[PDB]
């Protein structure tokens, strides 16, 4: 839409949804078959996800009151759960319909939806036969989540390429599963602190940029949009932004991106489902290009925050 | 120590605590300050030792009633938080005397005692450091877990050198944290599974050997001991290895071990607290020399137990 329009929707929706008396306003979990408060929430100290972080996730967004390309989510986390040998718990047309009720039952429309698959009581339950706790499932909504809040995505944050930490590489764990084995990147976001900058760029220390801290990275050089084809999850803002740049002409490459590019750059965007489209405007403290949001930046921004409306790729939440 | 001594005291213990009708005779943990029985355990979902995998661990075994190295394994779990940046949270002298206590409590003469320090509820992605010392710490003692079984020690085991996964580098995280980011590991343990065997070892990637899925890895050859010096947990085994090796005047090198050594090696063992010195006799479906469990193997076995007696290395649970 623009800017100023998006934010201002979502501000306004946020003053209502802080004045309701909704003890879920401020989120709902699913564990166990119950639905519960998320500070109440509690799983099994034995249960593989902590135990070994046993587990794949997936995170979905719910703005203006329409959930946001969920069945690109789910068919990604399906084939995380493959890839690690998981089952996914639920059916998916179960998982859309116990998501949609939480949100609903929330009442917040603009959300953090969070899916998480362990393998369950695994380890402690060897001996005994085949059953559900294998695989376990939690669910959980949120207020919606900025890993780049509207006010700074009006002049860009501030960007390191990491020196400390490399990416975990694909033959130690395959970054197409989505995981939450940080090590690497909690790494990378204190190393950005000790440097004085926000948003981490891990190489994968053979000289070729990866992804961050809860994003992927893209380059925009002389009117062309480059974003890393190995190393990485494979963003569904990433796919988002690919489509945006075909509708609007704007040539998009999917390959090895190497960490010099970097520094010659006319323009920098993160992209993730916790606040979308993220110019990055300084890098190793020095200026990207003039240290402006750039043109493509803003027009992949509007077109993304255009999709969000479009039946093709989101519907609206019941919320009775 | 002696096989048949070591083992016939375990399983006279085993049979009296399974007659047992004290309620924690299977386990005790502590949580939030409360003991609960390990089925009952549970943890916060938002804890970002769930969410992120942001914690350090480590693991004690107590044998015969007596604590092995535990201070030992209490120094190398501080290490390990000051390189992650937490606070441990309780006073070194109170985790212990409370694991002797839970230890007490159980009755368990034999058991497997895990320290779990994670980041606790607020994570490191957007805070300041001074947010992030709030810090949780959950105990947890189990009957003693065995990576290899009494009966399979006296014959040893089945390994693999992996080849569909290798291990997380240090650039990615440092392995001299302990920690429960096991994507590598557990992979490993199921290529293991895939091609017949058991046991993986796996490669730095780069052509030599580092650990295995909850052990360090032990080469012998021509009399002479050989132990990965980077890439790898400093093992509290390891170290007890290389104390008995000392004490028989056995020559132990620790340094880089390249993968093909493992296949001209005249004995390999893999080396635990859960567990203890663990016999390799088949490698990728071959023998190691002659398949036999080797006389050194046998030697640090036996130099290992009687560890468990010595005052400087261990000390009585008094059970009351
Ligand atoms: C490593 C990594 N790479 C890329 C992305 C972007 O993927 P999507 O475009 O499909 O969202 C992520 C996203 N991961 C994610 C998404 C939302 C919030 C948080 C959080 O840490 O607060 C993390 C991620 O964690
Ligand atoms: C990766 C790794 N390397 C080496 C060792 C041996 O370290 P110590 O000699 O200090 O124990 C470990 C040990 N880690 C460990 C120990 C006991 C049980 C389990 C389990 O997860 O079942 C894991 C480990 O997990
Ligand atoms: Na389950």
């Amino acid at each position: 839409a623009s800017m100023d329009k998006v934010f201002s929707g979502y501000y306004a929706r946020q003053k209502l949804l802080e004045r309701s008396d909704n003890p879920f306003s401020k989120g709902i979990a699913y564990v166990e078959g119950k639905l519960v408060l998320p500070s109440d929430a509690r799983i099994p100290l034995l249960d593989e996800g902590f135990m070994h972080s046993d587990l794949t996730y997936d995170v979905i967004s719910v703005w203006d009151g329409r959930f946001f390309r969920l069945d690109d989510h789910l068919q990604r986390i399906l084939e995380s759960c493959d890839k690690m040998r998981l089952k996914f718990p639920l059916a998916l047309s179960s998982v859309k319909n116990i998501l949609a009720e939480m949100v609903a039952k929330s009442g917040i429309r603009d959300a953090f939806v969070e899916v998480i698959v362990t393998r369950g009581l695994t380890g402690v339950r060897g001996s005994k036969p085949e059953d559900l706790y294998n695989n376990n499932i939690y669910l959980l909504v949120l207020p919606y989540i900025w890993v780049m809040a509207p006010e700074n995505q009006l002049h860009g944050g501030e960007a390191i390429i990491t020196r400390t930490v490399r990416r975990t590489p694909p033959g130690a764990f395959d970054p197409t599963i989505k995981n939450l084995q940080w090590g690497d990147l909690t790494k990378g976001l204190f190393e950005a602190m000790d440097r004085g900058a926000t948003y981490p760029f891990l190489t994968d220390g053979d000289t070729n940029l990866t992804e961050g801290s809860g994003f992927n990275i893209v380059l925009v050089k002389n009117g062309i949009i480059y974003t890393p084809d190995r190393g990485v999850l494979r963003g569904i803002t990433r796919k988002s932004v690919i489509d945006v740049a075909r509708a609007n002409s704007i040539d998009i490459r999917l390959e090895v991106v190497p960490v010099e590019q970097a520094y010659h750059s006319d323009e920098i965007f993160m992209c993730t489902t916790a606040g979308g489209i993220m110019p990055i405007t300084l890098l190793d403290g020095q200026p990207v290009n003039d240290g402006q949001v750039g043109p493509i930046t803003k027009k992949i921004w509007d077109g993304y925050w255009e999709m969000h409306y479009n039946p093709a790729y989101s519907f609206p939440v019941d919320y009775g």
